């Protein structure tokens, strides 16, 4: 990997930044709130990679930190959609009254200086996503200077140019962020992989030999690999389970889970968990309660 | 509970929200953003109203939706601390570059009305810190009305009161945004409930008479109250592990943990767990790996 963008990506969102607001046009804002976005990404990745090849398991955090990149990434798509409310708030209100920009050349100079460093990026979606922000900033600015507007002028078509491709833009960055804050969400959520066919997994379960009961079945995602499913089984009192925990946990090996934990209860009051907590009064801090 | 709150927050984050870009203030929009963010909250502790008194426990979410009241604070307070972000950017600008209120008696109103709905709302820290953003808009009113600015002026001292005070007041609304996301992120995290004292927890659970060994000790929050404790437990295969079983289950009642599983794995090879994937390819995969 290579680290040396952050330096790169971080000095230009400041000048996208200064160069929007000095310069007057929401584009430029638009985009340096990507740039902003994709450095808070790059970030999350990093950490994500000294989580990996050095892993804790500390006793505050038993499964590790390597939830990080699904909690940096939700909280980088809800910013950025945050960040996308202020720009299309401040990109209608522009469309009612409309402005111009001021240094059309400080647009288009900063518009391609931060479009040659999405060339720069994966040459050597929202990556694929944040080079055509940039376009919309150099093609307001060329329609600002091979068009000129002088001050003592109103406000022509051209100052209508710059809010609607911006909310164009926004509707594009946030139809790749929707997708994200959904699919980060459910892991989040502790809902079932979506690879995981659950109907398929459960009616194997129950055809287990020896097997009389299955109750508790949890399966959730730490990361993209490790699925934990967590399962309570009853059995027969009279038979053992060695073999019928060989098959559960091949049935798990199979459907890409690897992580299982069992817990064999011994045996419609035979139906129900042998071993909730020690009274019943925890019935109602249980979850899936009884 | 009543949620005839959505009705009145609603309505009027829209008119601070046309106020505070038709009043120029950024105070107004600094409250808007909060009542923005209250709105959200709102919304989700009612999906957490209907989440629970009906379970659903699916397919998909073997846990159910109970995590939305974590999962919609964090995406609450990241898309607050986002919002503080621009509002905070352009509180610096308007401090090098003053700018004035062209309505204070428009900012006034709805510096009031609104200032009035968080008066209807706790008496009948983020509420209690939304009436101090809605006290900042009444002042500079005021200062802007005891106290006019022809627009023939140049800007006075009075121009940066309004900029300075929404400084003030993206440091308190961050100051517990801040407290809220590290909070949070700690349950999405898996991460061991701050509650739990995991130190004393393992020294009891150590001390159990007829446990030989214990690994795979996964602590971690859902939502309040409900800890899911994964276990594996290595025994002696002579000895039975019911006496055990009773006393590290009431070991974790006492600690608030009703939610146990525990693997009880039959026996410095004999500290293993006895019971990864099927194959040896997958410790890649397996969580805490070997
Ligand atoms: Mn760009
Ligand atoms: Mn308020």
């Amino acid at each position: 990997r290579l680290l040396f963008m952050l330096v790169l990506t971080v000095a230009f969102f400041v000048a996208e930044l200064v160069s929007g607001y000095l310069g007057n046009s929401i584009a430029l804002l638009s985009d340096s709130f990507n740039m902003l976005s994709d450095l808070i990404s790059l970030c999350v990745g990093l950490s994500a990679g000294y989580i990996a090849r050095r892993p804790t398991r500390g006793f505050s955090a038993t499964y590790g930190y390597a939830r990080a990149e699904v909690v940096g990434a939700l909280s980088n798509a809800v910013f950025l959609t945050a960040l996308c409310f202020t720009i299309f708030v401040e990109a209608v209100l522009r469309l009612a009254r409309p402005e111009r920009i001021d240094d059309p050349e400080l647009v288009l100079i900063v518009g391609v200086l931060g479009l040659l460093v999405n060339v720069v990026g994966l040459l050597i979606l929202h990556v694929m996503g944040d080079a055509l922000g940039s376009v919309v900033v150099v093609i307001t600015a060329i329609i600002f200077y091979v068009l000129p507007l002088k001050s003592e002028d109103p406000c022509n078509w051209q100052c209508y140019i710059d809010p609607s491709l911006t909310v164009l833009m926004v509707i594009i960055i946030l139809s790749s962020a929707f997708p994200l804050i959904k699919e980060t969400a459910a892991i989040l959520l502790q809902m079932v992989p979506k690879g995981v066919n659950m109907e398929e997994l459960m009616s194997k379960l129950s055809a287990v030999p020896g097997i009389s009961s299955v109750h508790e079945v949890h399966i959730w995602e730490l990361v993209s690999g490790k699925i934990i499913a967590t399962l309570h089984i009853k059995y027969p009192k009279d038979r053992g389970y060695q073999d019928a925990s060989t098959k559960i946990r091949e049935i798990f090996h199979h459907a890409g889970i690897h992580n299982v934990t069992i817990q064999f209860e011994n045996v419609d009051l035979l139906l129900l968990c042998n071993s909730p907590c020690i009274s019943k009064g925890c019935a109602k801090q249980l979850c899936c309660p009884p």
